[PDB]
């Protein structure tokens, strides 16, 4: 068995190919996935896994230099919007309209679907560099 | 969005094709997957999701006529062994050696990998019929 | 076997992947299917299954936020036009020219072909969200 | 549009390739489909379409020299058993155990899944020759 | 064996998928086939089968609402030009320059190659509807 | 355009790869094609092309060192059985039971389906060598 | 074995599909092959096969309507430039800049690589018609 | 970028799927790779990377339960044979004849080719469990 | 461009993956290629390239430890048989019946077809090692 | 085994197809690979293999006419920048902004990933000609 790194095999393969600036998406159960974009669904039941738990695992296994979320999250989802701010303190956090957000997902290397059943609980993690 | 059934898209597709006697496997994080058998990895980190959480969702979404587990589970993993007895109290439960158990996994339509980090926490759910 | 949800295995796989705003098409036996769009043919013979029967099953298994249909249906197929208005009373129904309607089908995730032998008995169901 | 023959596009392609002695299967909603065998699912909901309706359409579009069914159908599903004897009065009908029947389905060119929710409502149609 | 419809298996599969306005091409032995368009070659030797024999079988098996040919056929291939007028007397026949004709073939679902060895012996059959 | 050789593009590709002893089959409209064997269907309508016309074209484009047919042809199809004898004078003609014949087709590089509607009008041509 | 036509199986397959105006490229060992264009490498070692040897064979097996080469060939490879002029006496020979010549190769059905080790020894053969 | 685990993307993907008892092969530059087994070539030039360098990295990123090598390694490559003994002090090391060793490679999930230019510098690492 | 090694790109790719004992076949224009074995056709016309020319280039680019040919070559094709003995004087040359030779080609990584038009002009080159 | 040329099998295959002006990229551990471009990862661990070692091997096995690197390399990575200037003194070296450099990698035939952990350690090698 693999000693270090993320446990999920599908995710490990995605992280392995990440280059500087590549993007991956963590989505709630409702976010549509653009055609041609790999979808890794971790959902089990409503609320499992949670957006927060998923983002937390990714944060410790991936080097993030920028996080992008939809502005609507600040109003419609205060708890998760705060979570992001807290978790990605040293990272640049950019906000866009949900509409522009969805356009950006087309360039993502993959979309990770969580069991999150709350509005605008989605974010794009942009890969940084280790040197 | 889909209104009924299991939330996970990968899993919904497998359940959709199940016919009477078809088998699927719920596995701990260390079980090897035979060549040619589809693997759906739901693991996020050690213990998440657990074997019990996963098995309970599946029992809720599919008609199970028989459950197969490795005898070594009773001795080495009492808690989970008892959970199974309770969960599938109405179904027939068969115990084989872990060796025979693995051979049987070759005929599975899929292996669902959980984040379970305890010995012999695996089982085969054999589809029953709705009429 | 799968306990809940739509019975058809092909349709279950399509519904499983539906995200907010994704579209599927229910069509009569003559609608042309754009290249690249998955075609699921349920027809057995003229009138079987009927447009009404198919639309009714989907309405109960999928969350629909909007229905799109061709204006011509109100002229050449009042029967089915009324059925649609009644079935989706709570949803927004938009009428476009049959020409524009066909253009939109290029963006569908699938086209479900029925055995309906009446003109303009086609509609686009746009997925809603469960939360 | 195609003027003659079976209306369903998937079935038309299968019939088009039929040679003398090739077999296709008409099955209830629970019959398991062997790996490697094409599955065409026409089901919409329980009982739709029915075994009888599907078998009748195929009987008129395909030349059948022999019909194979499971002996158990005469015991648990007399209704459909009589239908079959009547529909294929001119053809040779053979009864085998459900177990052997399933074995034979491995050699079929396709399995047509209906919405039939009654036991052993399955049959194998063996192609005849037009000259 | 299949009882009704066109005898050729490759062709049956194409007709099976035709929807209103879909196009197929019948071509002489020299017409170039655009990239991405399926080619079904029925030629055996020069003149076998002929454009006329092929066109007549197709007119018998598919509903044609419009026929498109190259204007150069009237001048250089009078016999075949007249055959078409007679065969599709009830349909609308449109003549374009051979140059425009070829561009149009890019949208065809298939090109049927015949053994015809005479100039501009090609046409596009546009599927009509059965209701 | 290709100056020499057989006109049919599908057949040209098959002849191009023939090595000493490789086999190809010419079949009537009813012969079943084993799985994994390429099928090139030239049929247009019953009796077109004819078994005789097809075999004749192949005879002049391919080096045949042996022909294999089913014994039943001699009795059930005297006209075509004589044709073969006449056409392949200098070639070794071996006869087998239709049953053994079908077993041999599994090793064929391809099956050429003609529009021949007569019993046992099938034969296997075994490639010779040009030096 | 195949009796007539070009000996090389790969090439026979390419010529088999040639339609009027289709293009193939004969190239020296350094010509780059556009992405998507089929490459058939016949080279064994420098100078074998020679550009002249390959062009001769093709001229004999293909109906050539036009020949295209880079003007630079007259300046740096007069020997091959003269050969080309004589070989295609009856056909149209067009000279373009090497830069435009390369853009044209993107439309070719294939690039045939020879062992030619001399500058600009490349040409495009445009297929003609046999009637 | 990925924070933890092996640096090589190809290898990370292979380790990600490892289950208990799965096997991978580290090989010298001459070891033949069985058909069907994935080959990951890391060699740059003779001796780079070295067998020792590669085995060390893997030992640090993979949970090794058993090591298998050919007895011939003790006779012709004592240096690497000793290295292996020390590196896997706590694990079981089994020696088989080079001939049997090769048969065992057919079951491997992958063969990692190094630049090692010394005889019998190959070994099979059998995955263990993390619990 | 590649500075060193064999010039042919197809062959370069095959040599690149050769491991100790892997085999490749050099064949005359008539040798049949077993299904599943890659065929690289270098023939241009009868006698070009010749068996000898091809074998010479391969011997210079590949480390061969053993050669295998049909016994019939010594009698029916004296010239090439002598060439073989001379070219591979250092290596072991084993002669088998042509029938047994053909069975061995099933294990070859590829069959290189030459334009050689003389009988039994075939041989298997078994890869050696560089250390 | 292959006697000459680059040792790595993956790279050998890429060099084999290089034509005049084709480009390949040597990259540090962080350079992102554009979708559609083949990635060959030779990294083992940070610093192995090094950028310099990889570039040296390639320069010896490929005819390079031009090198392209990011301008930022001269300032942020002086050591490797000097190495580059020294290794490719005969060739033309063009410096572009790193942003413009990345756009150019879209046209590369492949990206070779090294274990280099220093910034802007990337370059594009443009293939020259051997004659
Ligand atoms: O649900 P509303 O607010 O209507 O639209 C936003 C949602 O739709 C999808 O993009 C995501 O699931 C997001 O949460
Ligand atoms: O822990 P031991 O008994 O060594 O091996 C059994 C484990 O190995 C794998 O098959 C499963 O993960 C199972 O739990
Ligand atoms: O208005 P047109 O396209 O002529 O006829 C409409 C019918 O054609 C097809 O699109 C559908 O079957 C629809 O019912
Ligand atoms: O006899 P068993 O297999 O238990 O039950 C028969 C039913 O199981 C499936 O094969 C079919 O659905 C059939 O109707
Ligand atoms: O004969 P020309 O006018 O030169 O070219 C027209 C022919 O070329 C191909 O498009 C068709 O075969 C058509 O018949
Ligand atoms: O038609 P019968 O004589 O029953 O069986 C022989 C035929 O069945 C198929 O193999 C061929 O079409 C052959 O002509
Ligand atoms: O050799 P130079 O003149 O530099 O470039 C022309 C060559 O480059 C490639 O396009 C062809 O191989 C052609 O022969
Ligand atoms: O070098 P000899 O001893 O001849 O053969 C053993 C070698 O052949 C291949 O299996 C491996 O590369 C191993 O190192
Ligand atoms: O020519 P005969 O002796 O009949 O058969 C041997 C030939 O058949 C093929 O295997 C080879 O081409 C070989 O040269
Ligand atoms: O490190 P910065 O300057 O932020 O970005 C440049 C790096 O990002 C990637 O393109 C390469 O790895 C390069 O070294
Ligand atoms: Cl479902
Ligand atoms: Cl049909
Ligand atoms: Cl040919
Ligand atoms: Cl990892």
């Amino acid at each position: 068995m693999k000693k270090h790194g993320i446990l999920n095999s599908h995710l490990a393969k995605i992280l392995a190919d990440l280059g500087h600036t590549d993007k991956i998406v963590i989505a709630d159960a409702g976010l549509p996935v653009p055609d041609g974009v790999l979808k890794i669904d971790l959902s089990l039941k409503p609320g499992l896994p949670a957006f927060q738990d998923t983002a937390a695992v990714l944060a410790e296994e991936m080097a993030v230099e920028k996080v992008i979320a939809a502005a609507e999250i600040k109003a419609s989802n205060q708890e998760n919007a705060k979570f992001l701010e807290n978790l990605f303190s040293e990272q640049e956090i950019e906000y866009l309209s949900h509409e522009e957000f969805k356009l950006l997902t087309k360039d993502a290397k993959a979309v990770i679907r969580t069991g999150e059943f709350t509005p605008y609980a989605n974010c794009i993690l942009q890969a940084g560099v280790l040197f």
